[PDB]
DNA sequence: CATTAGA
DNA sequence: TCTAATG
């Protein structure tokens, strides 16, 4: 956490860099579970030889440990993190719609820039015009306070809509988060579930309502159970216009919503605690159910879920509220 | 890990 | 279809 932080570092570093400049999946993959092991690794490493000791720690890597607890760097990271080329790519990705691949594609025909992005703007497709297009906004955090006005708008079009959809705010906000990355509202209504084959309107409606009003601007992506688009909050009185936020709004099969809900609003580890947790106490906890667990090794049979509650009493344990979902 | 664009 | 990119 701290004693091998350094080593696990600049491994991360170094197997981000494969992965993404160079195609070297394997290698990249090298770096991880290499970075994964001596995280674990109770002890100040000493040497490439003490970590060699390990597993996925091979010669090359440990021969790098080495070099940088020698030197407080290393070569390679130097050189990387001055190459142009490698700078280009981990940039240009930022654009939302930009993967890796993009990126090195854009780089070759010497897209390296920003601008060089706005220039061939032709070049780009729809997700990575809008992506260039807020690039600004995008990168921003979104204040609780503005998270309030958006939920509130939401659930108002919503509800007029139809009156029997159900709508929750997920993620870090759920959770109290003073700011938020995107908004992540997951939805589900009652005439759809597990079976019931569809109603794509269900989502649809409301994404139409939502443009209707003005909250969302774009439309990044939108299918028959996920929509992504881009929103902002009415700029009131001019002199102060809101910054184009990303949102996703997403339809559940309300049999499966809590679990679903339970699932987003995290945080990363209350879920895998939660989950943990849930296996011994004999189930199977997952984005969208939990099941009883059965001794041959595994089991299902897919126990009815009414509230983010019945999942805990299941599990039987304390219902935690969102905002302390924390671990 | 499952959903959507796109070519 | 496969393959990228989001989450
Ligand atoms: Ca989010
Ligand atoms: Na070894
Ligand atoms: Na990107």
């Amino acid at each position: 956490e701290t004693l091998n932080g350094g080593i696990t570092d600049m491994l991360t570093e170094l197997a981000n860099f494969e992965k993404n400049v160079s195609q070297a999946i394997h290698k990249y993959n090298a770096y991880r579970k290499a970075a994964s092991v001596i995280a674990k690794y109770p002890h100040k490493i000493k040497s490439g030889a003490e970590a060699k000791k390990l597993p996925g720690v091979g010669t090359k890597i440990a021969e790098k440990i080495d070099e940088f607890l020698a030197t407080g760097k290393l070569r390679k990271l130097e050189k990387i993190r001055q190459d142009d080329t490698s700078s280009s790519i981990n940039f240009l990705t930022r654009v939302s719609g930009i993967g890796p691949s993009a990126a090195r594609k854009f780089v070759d025909e010497g897209i390296k820039t920003l601008e060089d992005l706005r220039k061939n703007e032709d070049k780009l497709n729809h997700h990575q015009r809008i992506g260039l297009k807020y690039f600004g906004d995008f990168e921003k955090r979104i204040p609780r306070e503005e998270m309030l006005q958006m939920q509130d708008i939401v659930l108002n079009e919503v509800k007029k809509v139809d009156s029997e959809y159900i709508a929750t705010v997920c993620g870090s906000f759920r959770r109290g988060a003073e700011s938020s990355g995107d908004m992540d509202v997951l939805l589900t209504h009652p005439s759809f579930t597990s079976e019931s084959t569809k109603q794509p309107k269900l989502l649809h409606q409301v994404v139409e309502q939502l443009q209707k009003v003005h909250f969302i601007t774009d439309t990044l992506s939108k299918g028959e159970t996920k929509f992504m688009g881009v929103c902002q909050l009415p700029s009131k009185n001019d002199e102060k216009e809101y910054p184009h936020r990303r949102i996703d709004i997403r339809l559940i099969p309300k049999d499966q919503y809590y679990c679903g809900v339970l699932y987003f609003t995290g945080s990363d580890i209350f879920n895998k605690n939660m989950r943990a947790h849930a296996l011994e106490k004999g189930f199977t906890i997952n984005e969208y159910t939990i099941r009883p667990l059965g001794v041959t090794g595994v089991a299902g049979e897919p126990l009815p879920v009414d509230s983010e509650k019945d999942i805990f009493d299941y599990i039987q344990w304390k219902y935690r509220e969102p905002k302390d979902r924390s671990e």
